[PDB]
DNA sequence: CCAGTATTACTTTT
DNA sequence: AGTAATACTGGTAA
C-alpha cells in the first residue's frame, strides 16, 4: 500500500490550450515609489519615522528587498493558467505538470514575513475617523491624496506624519485600489481608520489581511477571464501585495529556480524567502511566459507544500498560527492532504503529459 | 521590439 | 464602478 489515493481536481479554469497565450498583467503594489516617496521628503523622516518601517515586525523586509524593485510575472500568470477549481475558499491551488502547489497563508507568510497570525478581537471596530477627519475634507480619499498630503505636512511633536506615511504605505503595498486618475476610487477604509493608532499597526496581522486581498483578485481574475485568454495589448490587474505569488512556481520548482533565481549576497537567514533571492536579469523587464514555458521542460521535481528549511522554522513559529483555519468541505483537498501528510507525493499523469504537450510539442 | 508600468477613455451598473 | 485603450520606460537586438 503505497498511500493513500490523491484524486483528480474537480475542474480546472483553463484549458490547456490557454497555456502559451500571453497578457500583460498590471500590479498595484507600489513598493518602489513609496520607498522613493519616503526618502524624497523636503522635510526628511526622522529616526523614529525611519526606524518604524525600518523595524517593523511585518514591513522590515519589504527594506530587504532590492533596490528599484520591479514585479516579474510570468511565474504568477503560468500559475494561474492551471488554478484548479476546487471547493476550499481560504487557499488556492495550481495544478503544474500534473503535481498540485498550494497557495495558502502560510505560502504567503514564508516568502513574505509578514504578521500572518490570527487578527486581534474586534479588530475592525479599532482606530476612528479622527485622524484623517484632520486632513481629508469629506469625499473620496484616493491613494495620489494621501501621498500628496504626506510631501507636504509639516513636521512636528504630534506624530500625525507617520500616520499619514502608514496609510499611504499601506494603501500603496497591502491594500490598494485598481482604478486611477482623477476618477481613482477610494482607498480601504479599515486602513484608513487603522492608521489613526500607531501601536495597533506595528502588531496587526498585514499578512493574512494582504493574503485576503489577494484571494479576492485571484478570484476576480479568474472571474474576467472564464476560461479564455484574450489576444490584446490592454494589461489586466491584479492588485495586492503578489511577491509571495511572483516566486511561488518559483519556489516550488527547481528547475525554474535553477535557470530565473539566484541567492542575495549578505541576506540574513532568518529572513523569509523573498530577502534571501533575486530574480535574474533577463532580456526582456520581466521573463516571457515561453521562457517558462521552456523551462519548465518535462521537470517531474515539483513541490506541493513548499518546505521550510531549518533556519526558517522560528520565523514561522513567530509570523504563522498554529490555528489551522476552518474552510468549506473539500474532498478533493483533503485527500491530497491525507497523501501528502504522509511522505508521498501527487501526480496526475494524463494532467502532466497534457501540460507537456500543451507547452513543448502543440 | 519587449514586459512592466502609468495614464486616459469608453462601457456597464446603479 | 468597472474595463479597455493608449502611451511611456528603459532596456535588448537588429
Ligand atoms: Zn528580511
Amino acid at each position: 500500500f503505497q498511500g493513500s489515493h490523491a484524486m483528480q481536481p474537480l475542474g480546472m479554469y483553463f484549458p490547456a490550450s490557454e497555456y502559451t497565450k500571453k497578457m500583460k498583467l498590471a500590479t498595484r503594489c507600489y513598493i518602489s515609489e513609496v520607498l522613493k516617496t519616503f526618502a524624497d521628503l523636503e522635510h526628511p523622516l526622522t529616526n523614529v519615522e525611519k526606524n518604524y518601517f525600518m523595524e517593523h515586525p511585518s514591513f522590515k523586509h519589504i527594506y530587504h528587498l532590492p533596490s528599484g524593485y520591479t514585479h516579474k510575472l510570468m511565474g504568477m500568470w503560468m500559475l494561474f493558467l492551471r488554478t484548479a477549481s476546487i471547493e476550499k475558499k481560504k487557499e488556492v491551488w495550481f495544478v503544474v505538470n500534473g503535481v498540485p502547489i498550494r497557495y495558502g497563508i502560510r505560502e504567503h507568510a514564508l516568502i513574505s514575513g509578514f504578521n500572518c497570525k490570527a487578527y486581534p478581537a474586534n479588530y475592525q471596530s479599532a482606530g476612528n475617523m479622527n485622524f484623517a477627519n484632520r486632513y481629508f475634507k469629506t469625499g473620496v480619499i484616493r491613494r495620489e491624496d494621501v501621498k500628496t498630503k504626506l510631501m507636504e505636512m509639516e513636521p512636528a511633536r504630534s506624530k500625525d506624519r507617520l500616520r499619514m506615511a502608514v496609510l499611504y504605505f499601506l494603501t500603496s503595498i497591502i491594500a490598494v485600489p485598481t482604478k486611477t486618475g482623477e476618477r481613482a476610487s477610494p482607498i480601504d477604509d479599515f486602513c484608513v481608520r487603522a492608521a489613526s493608532d500607531l501601536t495597533f499597526c506595528k502588531t496587526f496581522p498585514w499578512g493574512r489581511y494582504s493574503f485576503e486581498y489577494m484571494l479576492k483578485s485571484i478570484s476576480h481574475t479568474l472571474d474576467h477571464f472564464n476560461g479564455v485568454v484574450p489576444n490584446t495589448q490592454s494589461p489586466w490587474p491584479v492588485p495586492g501585495f503578489c511577491v509571495p505569488l511572483e516566486f511561488l512556481a518559483f519556489e516550488a520548482i527547481p528547475s525554474l529556480r535553477e535557470r530565473f533565481i539566484e541567492e542575495k549576497e549578505g541576506s540574513h537567514a532568518g529572513c523569509p524567502r523573498m530577502c534571501k533571492v533575486s530574480f535574474k536579469r533577463t532580456e526582456m523587464k520581466g521573463f516571457t511566459l515561453e521562457q517558462i514555458n521552456h523551462v519548465l521542460g518535462t521537470t517531474e521535481v515539483i513541490e506541493s507544500i513548499i518546505r521550510e528549511k531549518a533556519e526558517e522554522v522560528p520565523l514561522l513559529a513567530e509570523i504563522t498560527g498554529v490555528e489551522d483555519d476552518v474552510d468549506k468541505h473539500d474532498v478533493v483537498v483533503d485527500s491530497w492532504m491525507k497523501r501528502l501528510g504522509q511522505g508521498r507525493e501527487i501526480r496526475f499523469e494524463e494532467v502532466y503529459n497534457e501540460d507537456v504537450h500543451a507547452r513543448m510539442e502543440a
